[PDB]
């Protein structure tokens, strides 16, 4: 026409003036918004006789900020590097992030905060608790630990070490939870009835002291031969002398363990605390058999009800151990 009219719209920039209609011979000036820099195209522009404006070559690309995609021993996602994009970061195992986690590329084309770095994990030298000893240490920096570093403690003698021995070098620095050597002591053990005890000649007894028990002829033990002094100040168990008891009825066949035995030649020296065996019993309702166990308690012994006994020499019945059934 002969009225140039409202310019386009360009991208990433702004015209002034701007209005609806334009005369033949007035100015508009295109300026890329900030962070935009202006690169192929001249921006100035006057109305033409005819009402078409001329074409627009100017093309405002965004400022870029220097290449921050090599984080060393770190990942960094980043994409484009340009205004206004941000960047992330993140460190390798081992490492922690020494400074801000993520970065914008300002208007200027400055990162801002500046660019962090990775640093590795150090821990302190371990502490040594009161009553225990280093077993083991080996400091990889300087004479401080990385990551996923350890040490062992050794108690002293004669006390007792409360929690894991093992403490890692964590992620944040310190180290796991310490162990507690206390000192423990524990009361002498009291003699067995019928029996003895041994431990050593201290005015007193301490930590995983052990004593051994025994029992006279005749007396059999129902507890561990050798017991310990425990961390909580109390013996491992107590054991005493169980009776033995005499064999209840000479001339029976029984059942001790998996297989028939006689009693009078399994047990000549007589039977022992605790061991079950089972009589056989006859049954008149269809002539069968079954089996109930008897074990000694401190040496009486009780044989069940349906042990009729007989000799053998009285061979007039049968000894009642045999049918199978029931
Ligand atoms: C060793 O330190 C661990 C970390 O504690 C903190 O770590 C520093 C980086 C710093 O922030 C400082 O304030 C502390 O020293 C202790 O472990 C815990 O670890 C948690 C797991 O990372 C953590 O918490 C997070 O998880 C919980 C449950 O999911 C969330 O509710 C919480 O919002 C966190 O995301 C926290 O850092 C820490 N918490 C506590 C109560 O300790 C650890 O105890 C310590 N060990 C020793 C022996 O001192
Ligand atoms: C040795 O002692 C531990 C510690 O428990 C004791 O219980 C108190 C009543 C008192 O006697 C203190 O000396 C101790 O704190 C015994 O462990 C206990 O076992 C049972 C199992 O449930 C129960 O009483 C408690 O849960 C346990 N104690 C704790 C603190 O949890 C242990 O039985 C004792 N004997 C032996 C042989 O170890
Ligand atoms: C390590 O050893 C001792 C610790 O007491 C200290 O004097 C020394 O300066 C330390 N050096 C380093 C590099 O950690
Ligand atoms: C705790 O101690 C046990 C030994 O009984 C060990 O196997 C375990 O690894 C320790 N805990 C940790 C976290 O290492």
């Amino acid at each position: 026409g002969r009225t140039c009219p409202k310019p386009d719209d360009l991208p990433f920039s702004t015209v002034v003036p701007l209005k609806t209609f334009y005369e033949p011979g007035e100015e508009i000036t295109y300026s890329c918004k900030p962070g935009y820099v202006s690169s192929e195209g001249v921006g100035k522009f006057i109305c033409p006789l005819t009402g078409l404006w001329p074409i627009n070559t100017l093309k405002c690309t965004p400022r870029v900020c220097p290449f921050a995609g090599i984080l060393e021993n770190g990942a960094v996602r980043y994409t484009t590097f340009e205004y206004p994009n941000t960047i992330s970061f993140s460190c390798n195992t081992g490492f922690y992030l020494n400074g801000a986690d993520s970065a914008k590329c300002t208007e200027e084309g400055k990162w801002s905060p500046e660019l962090p770095v990775c640093a590795p994990i150090i821990c302190p030298p371990p502490s040594i608790p009161t009553f225990a000893t280093l077993r083991v240490y080996k400091p990889s920096a300087g004479n401080n630990s990385l990551y996923r570093d350890t040490a062992v403690f050794e108690c002293l003698p004669q006390h007792a070490m409360f929690g894991n021995d093992t403490i890692t070098c964590t992620t944040h620095g310190n180290w796991t939870k310490l162990p507690e050597c206390r000192e423990v002591k524990c009361p002498f053990p009291s003699r067995p009835d019928n029996g003895f005890v041994n431990y050593p000649a201290k005015p007193t007894l301490y930590y995983k002291d052990k004593a051994t028990f025994g029992c006279h002829d005749g007396y059999s033990l129902d507890g561990p031969e050798e017991i310990e002094c425990t961390k909580l100040g109390n013996w491992s168990a107590m054991p005493s002398c169980k009776a033995s008891c005499k064999v209840p009825v000479k001339k029976a066949t029984v059942v001790y363990q998996g297989e028939r035995v006689k009693i009078q030649e399994k047990f000549k020296n007589g039977m022992l605390h605790g061991d079950k065996v089972s009589f056989f019993c006859k049954n008149k309702e269809k002539k069968c058999s079954y089996t109930e166990d008897a074990q000694c308690i401190d040496g009486t012994i009780e044989v069940p009800k349906c042990f009729k006994e007989h000799s053998s020499l009285a061979f007039w019945k049968t000894d009642a151990s045999d049918v199978k059934p029931c």
